[PDB]
């Protein structure tokens, strides 16, 4: 837990970045469903664009931990700017994790410095959600290229991302050991971007459908030998998960921090609101929850760093806790504020509608109560 | 419980109504934010817009009941069209229990047959939300006028209704005793509109500041004696929580039908979702909810069209049961449809997004729960 | 929900019974562990033992939806003495409903009146609890007997019964229809008695292990024809659940009635502790929760005297939430009284002790929220 | 977090004291309500019996951290024998905390080494529970003592602890500045011994009354000066939420292991229920909001040992949740088990009643959300 003076002194700069830079700029990124480029390029600038990009490939190659901590900061602001930075880690895990040194060489060193290029991870279907191994995206070896057809979609970033890493099968028949991950660059013929579908919540986010129409990669692009790719997936999923918590528990916290301060302002009865027993109550929960999910993520985050196989676990017991709490401490947050809290000028019931995604992203919490429940009864 | 044959074809015309034609307009209601013309103007046609106008004034003279069974279904499809319906019975109520022969004939009377004038109830001011005897808005009396000085927010239908009531203080020293209700008609000098402030959901409905600028309403609009307004408005708010409760059991009933539907049609693992014990355990769940409100809020209905005076307990039970089962099922609604259940075409987002101003409106949850625990507590 | 005259005034002298004979002696029949042998006694000499044994072999045939009304009143002060009843008609009902005319004369007739004699149904082996199919008690036919051999556990009153109603297979490669159900009487050679064993609430009651070692009982006594049991013993099951419900709705009314009057004498900080918004909170939800439970409830017990088939899905809803509600209100009502409600001269623990079977037999809410779901999804 | 080599050896024994010698002694100790005496004297033998008592009088002097640690492995197996570890630490620390040089070496160099004296801290009274401002025990100085009239209940280990911890008013007017703490020793004339009240869980541990009838104390044995004794209890209040959360902690991870054992043997189905989807979903539940509870715990521990302010608002949280925890995880532990759940022999009906107690002492769960709600919004 005792941070380096590295990493204390980039938390000082997120969190004074979030404060002045990010917040002021939430309500109209959502308003008006914006990319949230003015951050991306700050983030370039400052060296945290690519927290986990390796310090062999211009990267600054922060902790886990550390990126965990930067998005608890980002979402209690803006999760949607959050979310830039969850999209962009996980669109390079892939490559960071199982390409070969001639590979991460060949597509990681145009991520170095202040590059302001994007990832993305294109993995989920419209035939395959929860059930990856349905996915129905396939890649066929010719000669010395990989011909690729199929589709994404809920592709974060995925219509403006320079690099996409994409799962396909390569044996239909061998299931989970007959996935493949290939690096697929903006531009490729053959990849055809679909509708940036319209959200509930976290509107300053690109959503985008992918089809591959006979889309040539050279054979290159492979992400570790064939049949491996369902192996490189889970992997990132354990850190996927973790991130998506510590961008909850920010959420959580940002609306609580909302409603504290209105039950201190809103006066009714005589006196503020936070002298009233319930209210008290009602805040008591929220940052207990806050609290108890913080704990949970920061532990999973440590596991991870640590190459702990416990992680799998307590990142799965975090996810699942930190979105359950964001949903609930945002509805209360709403409730806190009454009236004002249901008004879009007062950026709590937008995170609300960003909490729900939490609760679905990296996993719906019904597929991780079952990560949780198995890790512990087969162990 | 015994529905007259009446009940029957009225409830199964709105049924008819409400799937043919509610129903297809709710999503263009809520991206666009338009007032509910179309349904005002059929509902008008149908003697559906006044249901407990009285049939001395040309009204229908429906029950409390048979409102809250029509609210349950209009719920179901689209929460915004239901509201038009609570709005314009709430801003009629007041006249309707407390107004003098005299006024009732010369103010009820143009909502007979036909009518497509709107009513609303102007109580709520930015410094009196549940602590209402704080309201600030005050009525002198000067000749044969009262002179109306202050400002309401959150007025349901504020700045399009033809007539609405207004509380103000006519000796702000008697609190509770010292409060008058007036009938201020659309046009009356010194009758000023504000924002239409936007929000999180219910967006086809006007959401409007009124302000009042020396505003002079004749001494006969005043509703009852002076001082008698808090009464006023303390008997109307048992039967507006009912038509909150059933609005929240349609809203939670339709996010279950879409999510039901998703269960049969969506396959993952080889088989339909509906087959996974899991998502039989959320459905099971959220129908028990959904049928224990209806059952609490349909019991509180029958009590007020009885006069028993046990209706505010049961009221305020229903109206708390039936909106936290909104606001649960909803969110649960979206989690079953997975990240479709995120997209704003397919509509269960919107009515997460409709349940949460029902823990809000006709009174707070907690100021609820103090109105059902001190019944029980103090008999 | 109109009820006779004979309802009216049967429940009029359980309210009475319940009040001054059951409810003084529930503390010694849990901290004794004693049969309610008074009760019974009384029961007989009243009426109220043998609620549906049919006017034609001299019962009174009160419905389904006057027991669940008397059981709420037992429930309310003493949940053994609750499960007299249950157990009483629950082991009748097998017999009621399968049996030929000969063997509802042969074996009812001895329930006319004011007999005191017991029943019991004896299906639940340790191998097979929800799992019903696994039991591995058999039937087999030779002569003009059946030959029992097996085990049951968790019988209520199996060891004080005259007459058990046992499941056996007779074909045990059929599964659900190669089972049968049998009139077993005391006395039979074969029969034999294990433990009644220790239970963490409900001990006013009997709770018995039973063996059939080459258990010879004629030929006559099967209940309906061979491999009609299972059918048999699920139709049972839909009013074994109401009227655990309606047993559960009746605990947790009786401790929310013990801690509504502990906050009306229970002075802290200078005044009743009804006068704190908390308390009053606690005791809204406590209370809604019960009505709900109760509407439920109610509504399940008349669709099934009514013979609808949706009684299943009505039944299974009651079932769970009235069981989760008597768990969470007594948990409640324990706290109400605080470091009292702790202690058992005060009662609320034993209703505590009580609430939590409730959720477990006649069927897991685990496997009734199955039930609802299934019902719901698979209509 | 990091500990030591002595809290590493430490935990390793309890752990194994825990296993091999007070879990086969936790059933027949709640069956017969036995104090632990033998895990006492072992306790004292061991140097577990008084961990706080600093190194200058003959003790161990661990951490807070280091008990929090050991009362969750008791708490595991046999929350009767944590209790005694909790009551006789609070009973020590008033004067550890508060007493002059020579109190404190008068009252502690008793329980140096391997003592088995036992300790009490009598505040609580039938007037005076969450009220203790409202304790109407009275101190009147007379010449060279203080003469003591009134009473005490719920007093953990009253009736055998060779010192007392006793609170009165000595200026009744003063209120919460008006009240001191004395020394009360076994033996003194005037201390009379009430009933031992029989509960619904702890049961291996005595409950007892106290009466002051004239008891006359020397003028030494105030603790501090008076008019301190208000502060004196509330800084050890913090201290005790802190045990109270580790106890509670080690009563819900008792239960799991259980439960999970349970599902890994019960065979329903054709498998082991661990294989049933919502089987797993409880498991998962129960295990994230034990972890959860553990982390918050843990962490106010450590503050407490930092001298930190902000150990009021955690270990307030932490003693809010994770007794909320063990109610939660115990009564679906034993929904776990089924009917075998509900048996006093398989030890999980007990972890539920002893659960339910953590929610009342040291603070009931309500007073202590108001401790956490102030803390956070008037901070
Ligand atoms: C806005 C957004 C951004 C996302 N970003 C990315 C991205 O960048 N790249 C990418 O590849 N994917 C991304 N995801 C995919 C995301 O993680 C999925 O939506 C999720 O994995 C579930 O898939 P699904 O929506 O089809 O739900 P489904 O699998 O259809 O689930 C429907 C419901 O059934 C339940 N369910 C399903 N299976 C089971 C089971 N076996 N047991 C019990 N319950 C079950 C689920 O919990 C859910 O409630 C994103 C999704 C969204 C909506
Ligand atoms: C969209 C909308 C439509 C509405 N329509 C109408 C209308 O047509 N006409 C009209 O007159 N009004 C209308 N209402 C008013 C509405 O009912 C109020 O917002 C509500 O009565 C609460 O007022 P408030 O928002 O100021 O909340 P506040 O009173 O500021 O409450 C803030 C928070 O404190 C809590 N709280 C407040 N007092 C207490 C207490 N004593 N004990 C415990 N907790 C407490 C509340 O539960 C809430 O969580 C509408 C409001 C909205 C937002
Ligand atoms: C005091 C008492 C009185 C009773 N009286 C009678 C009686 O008079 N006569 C009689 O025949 N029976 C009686 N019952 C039997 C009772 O209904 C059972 O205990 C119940 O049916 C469950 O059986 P089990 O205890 O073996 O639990 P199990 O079936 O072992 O269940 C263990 C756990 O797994 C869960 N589970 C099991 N299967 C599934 C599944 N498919 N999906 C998801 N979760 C699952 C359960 O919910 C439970 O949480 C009584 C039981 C008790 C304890
Ligand atoms: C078995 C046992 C052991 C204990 N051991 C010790 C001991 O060794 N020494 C000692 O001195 N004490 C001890 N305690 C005392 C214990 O901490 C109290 O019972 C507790 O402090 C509450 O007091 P009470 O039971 O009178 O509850 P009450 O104060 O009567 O509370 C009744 C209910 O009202 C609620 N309530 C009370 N005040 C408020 C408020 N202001 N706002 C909202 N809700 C409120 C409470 O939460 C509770 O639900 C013990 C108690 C027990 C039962």
């Amino acid at each position: 837990k005792h941070l380096t003076e590295e990493q204390k002194l980039t938390l000082d700069m997120v969190r004074d970045v979030a404060t002045r830079e990010i917040a002021p700029r939430a309500l109209e990124l959502d308003e008006k469903s914006l990319f949230p480029e003015y951050a991306r390029d700050l983030f370039a600038k400052l060296g945290l664009l690519n927290p986990l990009l390796p310090a062999a490939y211009g990267g600054t190659e922060m902790g886990v931990l550390t990126l965990a901590l930067i998005l608890e900061e980002l979402g209690r602001v803006c999760a949607s700017t959050a979310l830039l930075l969850i999209a962009q880690t996980d669109g390079m895990l892939p490559i960071i994790h199982g390409g070969s040194p001639e590979l991460k060489e060949r597509y990681l060193r145009r991520f170095a410095g202040e590059s302001t290029l994007l990832t993305a991870l294109a993995a989920t279907e419209p035939a395959a959600g929860s059930d990856l191994l349905a996915m129905k995206t396939r890649a066929v070896r010719q000669g010395d290229k990989y011909v690729i057809n199929g589709q994404k979609c809920f592709i974060t970033n995925g219509s403006v991302a320079d690099v996409i890493v994409v799962y396909a099968y390569t044996d239909p028949e061998k299931g989970s050991k007959g996935i493949s991950a290939f690096v697929v660059e903006k531009g490729t013929p053959g990849l055809v971007y679909g509708r940036n579908e319209s959200k509930m919540g976290m509107r300053g986010s690109i959503n985008s459908e992918l089809f591959f129409e006979n889309m040539e990669v050279p054979a290159e692009n492979i992400i570790g030998a064939e049949g491996t790719g369902f192996a490189n997936l889970m992997q990132t999923l354990s850190t996927n998960r973790v991130f998506c918590a510590a961008q909850a528990v920010g959420i959580a916290q940002g609306a609580l921090d909302i409603a504290v301060r209105h039950t201190q302002d809103r006066v009714q009865f005589g006196k503020p609101i936070a002298h009233l027993a319930p209210v008290q109550f009602m805040v008591a929960d929220m940052a207990t929850a806050v609290e108890a999910s913080r704990l949970l993520t920061r532990k999973a985050a440590e596991l991870l760093d640590d190459g702990d196989k416990k992680a799998v676990l307590y990142g799965s017991m975090a996810k699942t806790m930190a979105s359950d709490t964001a949903m609930r401490v945002t509805t209360d947050a709403v409730q806190v504020l009454g009236g004002s809290g249901y008004m879009k000028e007062n950026g709590v019931e937008r995170m609300m509608r960003d909490a729900k995604l939490t609760q679905i992203y990296t996993g719906t919490n019904q597929i991780t109560r079952m990560v949780t429940g198995r890790a512990l009864l087969f162990p």
